[PDB]
């Protein structure tokens, strides 16, 4: 619970930013015996134990050691060094080591497909890397000049620090490479700055309070920016972090019960299946606040979740009360803007919000973009783009892609948007996903979730385009096409004989476009 | 030259950028039955013939022609097509008509080797590319979707127009790549946007800070982004353009002589041919001032142009004097920054710079960085940086070689320099080129350039390194080593007996750090 | 001279400013038994003393002793206070004391008739004024809440210091006003804040671009900005800052001997003193530079001066080598803008600039204006405006004043100007002193200076207009006039008998327009 004066400490600091937050911990002077990090002991020190409390000064410790390795190692400012592991306590101690000789730390998720992330981090022209024990196959006898683990850090190689220990980053100073998750084929190498990765939340401190965020659960998947991001903030409160590695409810559960939360970060998965999970053994009463990064959790399992806990809120004197409940805010954001520009937030018996996404932090700037890029009148659809100092500088070693994602000024989220009158923003589809018919635009998953939430007959169904030869008509295009559903029925549901009209009556009744044909699939 | 009404007019047009002057002058109602582009002949228009003075309206036609066919075949913004041509009109034509699709030109040097132009044009992901005949052979037969020649082009496709044509750029949107045709190696790929390119000249065009160009000669390599930021600023100011192709320095003459340019854009190789030429039969009594944009022109060339030609200067009365001789300004740029950044000018009778490149223009900020990226006080050495709004985005799809010539929110120009009391800097040598010695800093090319300037009995020599393994004790180092000359004499010198001692002996009355030994070679 | 762990010190620190050097070098530890300061005695210490030489421990206690004397008689921030005194280092001690409680000190210069000096400190709401013992008269008994000299303030007020002191200005806030001097009406009250006062000092800092400053003899009038921010940069940079009051000549060879200064602040009428004194019973080899802000200075006393002392130029080893003579850099800055807009240096063997002026430095944007604010193209006449974050935000109290200065987004410095190919500025002349006239319009200073110097028979002469009741034909007028020229000839030279011809034999030739009539003036 950082004093008004250590807030202050913060935010007049100009050197400070994602590349040296343990080092400015160093300059101002933080206690250097209390504990500041907990894990979940999937990570082993150099001396080979499995620390479960990390003292601040045990983490200089950690990161001098590792520092000194890869500078032993050759590894000079502005080398890339990939980092592929299931460990989130390694995945941060490789990420500020790295970064403290100048070079980028590149995180790869551990469930990459074997030769996809031998590819990935071959494109980024990294130096080498570093693995988890099951991982080190994935990348040992390939063409990197090293491919190291936790076993050959030796505690002997502090002493291989070089002078001048640590960098010094410019705002601009890439200082971690990240991709984001449910990917199929390639994923897309995300850089983010000195600056770009703790923006946000700078700006948070540089005005708002600190509140009582003071027991961080971070569930996040460790190769993602968002878990480095609020384990650094963090650090900089002096509000303990919990770096779980499992994605597993019951995993999360149970460190919830050990650790004791006051905020939980996460995503959409996890938070189902705490929601779909029996509580009535959990404690689960220390959280005021859950936050969900990627797809927006499901409304379902935000209502279940809001009902533990208790959090602050406004009392009628203008003093603060602790009504029960906690809330649960969608971050709507990405690997690219690096954190989130979009907040709904849920507490109990909160409305739905449909799609309805809200306003854009103060420090980002949105536009709903027509096709020459310019933002449009407000009942109109187009493409939804962002402007952010919290955005990418762009896709590491592919420009290609970067600009292919970029218009009118504004990164290109990938989805279709529109405004209210008063400016907030409302999420239509994805842009691929919007079929140009005669009868209006069909959104595909709009459409395939009305029928789903309207049909339990099917178990599930793809609205898909049919056209002409050379007619474009998906967003960009000139052209028309037909709708159609493919409907996969649950094992023995009753199949109607009308397949589309029992469909098209569905979509009528809340006006949307009918489709052309309605097919069963074989499942 | 522009009235106040329509330089006020570009001055108010947001719009206005690299990926769309041509789209801009309609806009204006500028004529389009006047000639504005001037040509060498190398380059053949669809129709067949090879034009050699070009109307506004045909350039509209010729663009028009070419965004059809590219359209056609499938050209999408933020495509990227290559351009390997030795025309200089044939890169503005591609250039102006790849960019009004969004589209981005990918320019590449006609004599860079077959398999590098190939592993070049393929690494930045292109969708196709237009060349000349002769050069066809290196990227046909490969995966680009498309290899094509003027000839592929033909004027129906100027009815294939999309929709909506031109594109409407934002600042941010690339509308070019090049590379530096300095030195071999796999070039580095430079994009610029919509903004970058001409922002320098937008920028003095906004505190109106001029000067008449008259007739612009372009014999800047046509490959290079500079001879299209010249080009496009040339036809927004209304001056006459007329695109060189070849920078033998005859040739240039020829078309000096020709076409009668009051302004030359040139490089330094160019103007060192055109000073060491025999100018008494050549009429030179047009031109007003040359540009270079690239590596500074030596003095001794400068001094030989400046006297040909006339200039208008500022009059005991105020009002304007025609004086002989002519200005030449060194413009310090790289394809990274555009072509000025600094500007050094010379006209008759004035004084030598040394090495001194003066300050950056308003718009840009220059350091001498230290190793950890900080800018030194006046009086050491640094890695020279810079800060432009004119500077490159980053190189094509190289991430990783962009951040290695970045440090301190500086980009690395690759020198080492100093600054003056007063701040003005001065170019010293090549960061690779220093060694640490025992005795200071041994800049390897001052040390050669100085003694050749000294010595008569050397035909070269070539100035290097040595220390034992592991030493580093270059300028990334921290360590020294031994300089050591190599001498080439020139036939029938006499060889001095105590070679380390002669050489030694020109650079100690300079100043200049001792070498440890010389040796012939 | 100062280290590199020092300048970066100061380049990282985002609360340093105009309002609170003092307290910046205190928080970067500097040692407080250096002497930093150098006096001409002029001023009264709180003990009794006339202190010649001061430590900067002693500057902290004797500004602690004037902001709680101060803060006694009540002034808060945003109160104004005057100071009406002829000691530079008293107009220093109050301007840092009155900054550090956040109260805005305002010069006046002591020579001012006492009615314009009453008036000029009622206009701005002042709510006490301190003056030296000579004018306390001239403020007493009036309307101003005190009126107080160096005899009022004594050891025991330091105790009175208000707790959370120093200030923390925002930038935006004025930490002085000033005046300008050749003026006839009222004189402009001009605030600077926080940041703009130091601004151009602390851009030439952080890139670095600065040198061997060494010992500031700042012989700048003490009521003037410029003054107070020389001192201040000086105190940055541990440069010994002496501040003499007197602009005598005389006075300042006095100290230019006794302190041996190697740069030189000071106006022009400074300049042209000492380079008319016999300069050989005197030692200035200490000096380097002069600056001149404010005014140009003459051409011919500029020789005399870069003749003396030495400077240090670059060798062809790329090593520093020390040649003869010193660099002048006329300042053209004003009260508005912050002393530096424009560099000249004349070195040893400099070319005349003739009416050249160069160009503005790289933070401040200039432009000759057309009367609808627009920058003109080069070769043409206009009106010079100057665009700045060292310039003011405006008159203080006086909006229609400030506002009728400024055009296109400049603040107009009343200049006539005209640019080159490459962007230099030339001075024509002051707005007022240009005659609108057939054959075209008069530069009045610059007929006189062209006949001064072709004609040395001719002592003296002034351009003057003449036209009928009811006409304005200066620049801002749209009428006619003709131009008249008085000569006044030098003793006993000869008379010509066409005098009209004979000046138009010299100013045609220049091709210069011609005068009507020439006219003699005796004495």
């Amino acid at each position: 619970m950082i004093t008004k004066e250590e807030r202050a400490q913060i935010n007049a600091d100009p050197e400070l930013g994602a590349g040296n937050v343990l080092h400015r911990l160093r300059a101002y002077g933080r206690p250097t015996d209390r504990p500041v990090l907990w894990t979940d002991g999937t990570w082993r020190a150099p001396d080979g134990s499995h620390p479960e409390v990390i003292t601040l000064g045990e983490l200089y410790e950690y990161v001098e050691t590792y520092a000194g390795f890869y500078h032993g190692k050759g590894i000079r400012p502005r080398d890339v060094v990939g980092v592929l592991t299931a460990s989130s306590t390694e995945f941060a101690i490789n990420f500020m080591a790295i970064n403290s000789l100048g070079a980028i730390p590149s995180f790869a998720n551990a469930k990459l497909r074997p030769e996809i992330a031998r590819e990935y981090i071959r494109r980024q022209g990294a130096s080498g890397a570093v693995t988890d024990t099951e991982r080190h196959e994935v990348l040992a006898g390939g063409e990197l000049g090293f491919v190291v683990t936790a076993e050959d850090i030796r505690p002997e190689h502090r002493a291989q620090l070089p002078q001048g220990w640590p960098y010094r980053h410019d705002p601009t100073d890439p200082i971690i490479i990240s991709h984001s998750s449910g990917t199929t084929g390639m994923p897309k190498a995300v850089p983010h700055t000195h600056q770009t990765l703790l923006y946000a939340q700078l700006h948070r401190l540089k005005l708002s309070v600190g509140g009582s965020m003071g027991r961080l659960l971070v569930a996040l998947p460790g190769n993602h920016n968002a878990a480095m991001s609020v384990m650094m903030f963090g650090l900089l409160l002096d509000s303990p972090v919990y770096l779980q590695s499992s994605q597993r409810g019951s995993d999360v559960l149970d460190a919830i019960e050990k650790f004791k939360p006051t905020t939980v970060f996460g995503f959409s998965g996890t938070y189902g299946q705490i929601a779909t999970s029996d509580l009535s053994t959990r404690d689960m009463s220390s959280i005021e606040a859950y936050y969900n990064t990627g797809d927006a959790a499901h409304e379902a399992h935000i209502r279940v979740l809001v009902a533990q806990g208790s959090h602050e809120e406004i009392g009628p004197d203008f003093k603060p009360v602790r009504v029960p409940g906690s809330v649960f805010t969608d971050g709507l954001g990405s690997s690219e803007t690096g954190y989130s520009i979009f907040h709904n937030g849920h507490k109990p018996g909160s409305a739905s919000f449909g799609r309805c996404i809200g306003k854009p932090m103060s420090f980002a700037q949105a536009a709903v973009l027509s096709e020459d890029g310019r933002p449009l009148p407000a009942g109109e659809v187009g493409r939804l783009g962002v402007r952010s100092p919290t955005l990418t500088p762009g896709y590491w070693n592919d420009s290609l892609t970067w600009h292919k994602l970029r218009l009118g000024g504004y990164w290109l989220t990938g989805d279709l948007a529109m405004q209210d009158a008063e400016g907030n923003f409302y999420h239509l589809d994805r842009a691929p996903d919007a079929i140009r018919t005669e009868a209006g635009i069909v959104f595909s998953t709009r459409t395939e979730e009305l029928l789903l939430a309207s049909l339990p007959e099917l178990a599930d169904c793809t609205v898909t385009a049919i056209a002409e030869e050379g007619v474009r008509a998906d967003w960009d295009g000139d052209g028309v096409a037909e709708a159609y559903v493919l409907l996969q029925f649950t094992d023995g549901a009753r199949e109607p004989g009308d397949l589309t009209g029992w469909v098209n009556e569905v979509l009528a009744g809340q006006g949307f476009p009918p489709v052309t044909r309605a097919l069963r699939m074989d499942s």
